[PDB]
């Protein structure tokens, strides 16, 4: 029996500022977010969005009746919770209406959450086969205006429905993961902002591919020849760009353009969001799925999760055949491309304002499950 | 291949304050703690001892060097976290010596985190038995001076190596878990102290167990009788007596001061430590593999595992063939006996007292693993 991924979807919120406006806005070089970061449409979100708002219209779009009555197990991973107790995966779960005996619970460790969530739901229903989990990646990617993580800040949220004889992608078992506690990036309790060591981040992001991988390789014996794509979690396109490059060198220039062309093609989504932080190397995947052209069922994908302190897992997929026709392209693109441009008066507008939850208060906004109100610091969602 | 928990162990700090002590200084009956909530003595904790502080303790009472490089996983179950991002799990790892290709991140889920992170263990080694998972709760229970929740109060670590060919228990494949969206406590992110609707928190902790008992009863067949002992997670010991009450009821007199004796003897450790929350129920069973003196192999030991906001979730479980000989209670007892009391004054001053982790400082503490000091908000451990 294989396990994997059946189905997957990821949500971003109505809202977006284009790089050159940002760039214009911060005395620079459209250049710099275009060809230093390799970042073009940012994600914005208003207060009456949460990772809860997203995570619940990132499953919407992938979950039917049968999937909710089959699903034991409801998994967020986010590092931009709003409870310190509460998972909200709780909410989730009756956001989706999903049968009540099952297990509920948030994962974090930086951008590496949702993966944990993921192989241990593979776990899961390669002992219950008949079951299926909900993992979902949600987070809100702030930085602060005028910040250095400005151009790379991001918002939304990836639902992946795992099950048993999945449709996209079947999960092998050459994981190699690795926990080393090094502060890269962190943030204290009540610190709404994270605390960043940028280039200990660089270095440790791109130094943490490379052990991974080659431990891989030596407990593998696979190369990059052997892999058709390659997905990244990513901060922003630059760094997995120079990961990748820091690995390949070796390779012969054809097989460098191929890996880097895939690159490319996993980015194209990215380059219009953001970092949805745990959700990165998800978004990668569905960009990698429904942009492209060249994969085909049976092809080898590589998938390099990491999460900032610092931990991070190297794993495969191979294409299912037919998963081609269980994507979500279209609403993906319809997604995007609905979404209204902010000018940088009204993005700052939006970036500063605060939700203070101790106040009671009743919030408008017709995105379906964004916040509705306030009541004794308890959130209600307009479902 | 029978799989789990094969050594435990739990730590808590130094101090405590007589239950007596508190009802005297609050201007209450001492009986309506002693008797009325059933705690006796509370585990008190200083600022200098975190999470990483007692789950490091409580590992290292059961590790070994073959242990260290078994484990794969490492996985801290806590509602009582001190990053929002980085994972207590990270630094356990490192204090703990464990090789480091491993996957390691917290679970949050109220108090229900560290059974989440056993039964995902479980799976794991089910997978992979070669391999070893270590799962840890840890928390620090505070409600504040003068405070409703006060003398349920606690704070501690409970510490699991989980594995195949198990040495205590082997877990069952029984699993009835539940999850539903109340509110009967939660922390919404920058608040120290858990909002609590009590009365809510009370219904809800009884219907839980009902509803689940009721479940695993329709699917298993299994009743009261079919159990040698019960283990229960419990914010305080008249809890899961009121709730053990409300579901045997129609048991014979003598079934139900069987399930009671059993009962009390689960509880031993928990009236002289209190509300450990996602450890409270494994320092139960803690209580019954070391103070039962009827129990023997084989004999059949129910768990009820709750989380607030709210999961619950019962398993089984059976004691293995020579868990006597394998478990702590020298070095248990003389954890608790060689603790030193705090008069009420004394533990007014620790309890209200805080870390201003955005100030850089040093701190004196002789607990091993105690905080040594707090640089750019980072934490150092003596070790």
């Amino acid at each position: 029996m294989t396990i994997g991924i059946d189905k997957i979807s990821f949500f971003v919120p109505p809202y977006y500022i284009d790089m050159t406006a940002l760039a214009e806005a911060r005395n620079v070089d459209p250049g710099k977010f275009h060809i230093g970061i390799g970042q073009d449409q940012m994600a914005v979100n208003p207060i009456s969005q949460d990772i809860v708002t997203f995570a619940a219209n990132a499953a919407e779009a992938i979950l039917t009746k049968e999937d909710k009555e089959a699903i034991d197990m409801v998994i967020v991973g986010t590092e931009s919770s709003i409870d310190e107790s509460k998972a909200a995966a709780v909410v989730l779960h009756r956001l989706m209406g999903i049968q009540p005996f099952a297990r509920s619970f948030e994962i974090k460790e930086a951008c590496y959450g949702a993966t944990a969530g993921l192989q241990l739901a593979k776990n899961h229903v390669a002992l219950h086969p008949d079951k299926k989990v909900l993992v979902v990646a949600a987070d809100i990617a702030k930085y602060g205006l005028n910040s250095g993580g400005e151009p790379t800040q991001g918002a939304g949220a990836v639902a992946m429905l795992v099950a048993s004889e999945p449709r996209i992608l079947a999960l092998k078992e050459d994981n190699v993961m690795l926990t080393q506690d090094i502060y890269d990036f962190w943030r204290p309790t009540g610190h709404p902002y994270p605390m960043v060591d940028g280039p200990l981040s660089n270095e440790t992001y791109i130094q943490s591919f490379a052990q991974v991988w080659d431990e891989h390789k030596k407990r593998t014996g696979l190369d990059f020849a052997d892999y058709d794509a390659l997905a990244f979690h990513i901060p922003y396109t630059k760094m997995g760009k120079k990961a990748l490059l820091a690995k390949i060198s070796d390779q012969t220039e054809a097989e460098q353009e191929r890996i880097l062309a895939r690159y490319e093609e996993s980015i194209i989504y990215s380059r219009r969001v953001g970092n949805l932080y745990t959700g990165s190397l998800y978004l990668g995947l569905i960009s990698l799925l429904e942009n492209a052209t060249t994969l085909t069922a049976g092809n080898q994908i590589g998938l390099f999760s990491y999460g900032s302190g610092a931990v991070a897992e190297f794993f495969t997929g191979e294409l299912v055949a037919g998963y081609q026709n269980h994507l979500q392209k279209e609403t993906h693109l319809a997604l995007l491309d609905n979404r209204t441009e902010l000018s940088i008066a009204e993005y700052e507008a939006m970036f500063a304002e605060t939700l203070d939850t101790d106040i009671d208060q009743t919030l408008e906004d017709e995105l379906k499950y964004s916040i509705s109100a306030i009541n004794n610091t308890v959130r209600s969602y307009r479902n």
